């Protein structure tokens, strides 16, 4: 069902962010595991799985609108050096993702592509919930201190 | 356990191939669904999952060898435009991969990283079964015809 | 709840389109069943049932907004003479349905009937998925050939 | 001891079955290599069924103070494509039923009735396989090869 | 397409397995004929084991675009009696392991690591059988033939 | 089966590193239990059992190759005075056991004792996993603080 | 509880006899397995496990009493060359063990260490059961012949 060219472009833009998130979160998940912070590893792994399912729905929407999914042009992964930096990279990644999501919703509404708008809103509702985790985690590090925070995520 | 720099370099290259395969296999899977060849979409999606598991093991082995897993440098996806071509692309990708894996295995045996070798051997055994599948499909196209082949793949 | 007069007009129009698809899809299903293409007959029956369910929701919203649902006036059924013509008649009916669904959604927005917007967005999601199904059958008729496509739809 | 030429027959059949085992097993795996899994599955079972037949003959040969020969392996008729493989099977299957018919006759002359009834039940299995094989070749004509192969991709 | 001499080893290993399938199946049925059912049953499962090794080798050959050789049946080592039987199986198993070892080195050379792994797992399985055979022979020396045969009358 | 002489000399050397490990890990386990660190005790106990299980497999092999298992010689147990030292002591013992394990594999390969090489790769695999556990624990003391790290291993 | 310097000396002595039995009985078990005497190999395996459990209770007692367990100094494993000698090597080893257990029990009583006496007495009961096994087995070899006796221990 021929889609607007600019809708497919926003869609591929969102898709590209999800592909960054997939590789960033999956590497953070495995770094934390290597370090023995198994609870953070498991939680970051599910974030990456979530971004994958988001990617999948975007790929499907694009193909339906007779666009071409772009899985070739991987942007800049924000790999952090240690736990607090890893969280603060996920968060800045997520703040870029939510901005692009809103701009895409704005266009989808202009061109009346209301079903793609709903797909992006659902993805955005989930990214905001990730921001919440992130914000909450960074504030717990300040309240309980890094040594306690890290101890709490040793075990699952 | 500080491992050979060149072993890490090799593992990071195999990982690089798994990352290509993941995105290529996953796109072909969703293209095949878009076209209603739901049985190819199902097989290809499971070829994609399987390469994601391979990446997971390599990212873990690297991290144990105190290497830095490279998930940033994505190679050329080979995306076909029709079923015979999409299968052929995957078989091309798989052939550069089993080669890179034999090269990687040789070096592991020299520096005596026998555990890294065993993992690469296990991956290579996977990729050789994918090659079996792919060769077999393209042969089925000759033997039964492109139309029957596609027909045999509409329904799961 | 006294609801906007133009909102009710739009909803009745959408209901009118559902009432065509119900009858067009049902006759196509039975036509296909009489020709021995039971798999297409079962699919088209379920498309019909789905339009009935959409009709129910519109009928109920219209009554809540104190309008009068119009089940009296029945548009032109687009009946095909053969399988490929019937698929194309469904597709044409659906493209016009999503035209009107978008126009109706634009209005609900402007007059703040956000809940009526949401029902229509859900219907639109269903209808856009039917368009995907129809375009895919038509594409499969090309890839695998009419005779194979019909053979594939003999048994359930 | 038991009659001598009987043990010579049982050992001719046993040699047939040993040809069949290897031929059907190799065919079966060729079909799987090619992705024709339903033919593979069915040929594998013809292999298994011939192994069972060989088993029962070996047991009877020994009971007759005979010596089972498993060293003298005939010529296998290995086909290069599906229609050839079926015809090779059918050729082998027809020599094997002729040989079986000769053995059975010698059994009835020397009054070895239990060796006969064993050979009959084998010959019943081999006539079943001949029906299967004739049917398959007939279907290739009725539906065309490309279709006949499509119907044996999946199990 | 697989390396020329790899496929020749694989057919070599395959040929030894085909000798083992038959040798073990016949010993098995002689031990049963004699009433040594525990040895019969053990020797049957060694036969079945080699059939699985045969199968995995035919599938690998075909994958490599080679031609599996099931025609050329080598020399079967039969025994007149329990002690020769076990020693024949042991001699075959000793030719078998030498060849496997040779084949593995070629695979390692050309870099066919997957065919190596497969032969390694056959070897592992053949060393196991060698352990069983030496252990059995050991036990005839430790407990005496008449007893070791008593211990393998029943299952 | 008659086996090479310097192969058996190696297995008995690996075996000797296992016999040392059995005793060292069991004592570290029982010490941690007595200090109330029941989680370290439990884990070190299963490390001991694993070494017991490797030893049984090495003995099984030597007797098959008609060597003579050497359970009589027993090198120096490295018994730590504190948790960190006990971890380090295990870690030193493991790195030597892998140094020697590799040397055993090299020779096994060169004389075509391919089954014995497989056993040592497996042992080697299991030892590298213990290194990861050890490296990780020592790292975790840096990250969460020694007080938190011992606290975290009070309870099971 | 600060224990008596000589009680600890006695516990480490018994612990030494148990560390010998472990290794002697284990290797004896595997020897009997290699020769196909599975019943002997199994029963001997359990004797070995039994001693491992005795040794565990000792180390725990030593540590509770604030001594140092001695797992470093291993004595003379008595390895027979055949079934009949293996059984006698075992019998000779238990007889040295039950001497040392009685002297140790005398001393625990002299210093009012009733709990250590009970542990040791429990070990002593067990070793006396092993003696009755061994006495009965050697006597069985007499009444049936080494040939029948070994026949009777081929199968578990
Ligand atoms: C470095 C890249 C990736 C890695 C390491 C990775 C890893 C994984 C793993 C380990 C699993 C679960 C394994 C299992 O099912 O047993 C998984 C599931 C999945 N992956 Fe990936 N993945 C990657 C990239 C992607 C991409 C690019 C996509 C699609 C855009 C994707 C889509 C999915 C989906 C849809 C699932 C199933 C999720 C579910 O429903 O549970 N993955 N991935
Ligand atoms: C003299 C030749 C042979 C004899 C007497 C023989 C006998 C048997 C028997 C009685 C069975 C049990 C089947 C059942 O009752 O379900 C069997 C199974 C089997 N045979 Fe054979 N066989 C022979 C040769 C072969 C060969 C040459 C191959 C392969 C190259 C082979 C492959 C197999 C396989 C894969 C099985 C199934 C094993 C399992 O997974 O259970 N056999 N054989
Ligand atoms: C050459 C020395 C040893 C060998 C070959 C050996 C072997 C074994 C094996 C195979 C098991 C079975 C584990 C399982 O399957 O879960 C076991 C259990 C055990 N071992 Fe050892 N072991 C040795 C030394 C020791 C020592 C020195 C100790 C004590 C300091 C010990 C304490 C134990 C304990 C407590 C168990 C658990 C037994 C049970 O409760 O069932 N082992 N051993
Ligand atoms: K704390
Ligand atoms: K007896």
């Amino acid at each position: 069902m021929k889609g607007d060219k600019k809708v497919i472009q926003h869609l591929n833009k969102i898709l590209g962010n999800e592909l960054i998130a997939i590789n960033q979160y999956f590497l953070h998940s495995r770094m934390w595991n290597d370090w023995g912070l198994k609870r953070l590893g498991a939680h970051e792994y599910h974030e990456s799985i979530d971004e994958m399912k988001h990617a999948d729905k975007l790929i499907e929407r694009i193909l339906f609108l007779e666009g071409l999914p772009n899985l070739q042009d991987l942007g800049k992964l924000l790999i952090g050096e240690n736990t607090q930096a890893m969280l603060q990279c996920d968060l800045n990644l997520e703040l870029k993702a939510t901005k692009d999501l809103r701009e895409a919703i704005v266009h989808c509404e202009q061109v009346h592509d209301y079903v793609s708008r709903d797909l992006l809103k659902d993805i955005l509702e989930s990214e905001e919930e990730h921001i919440d985790y992130l914000e909450t985690q960074l504030g717990l590090i300040q309240k309980v201190g890094l040594e306690n925070y890290l101890q709490s995520h040793m075990h699952e």
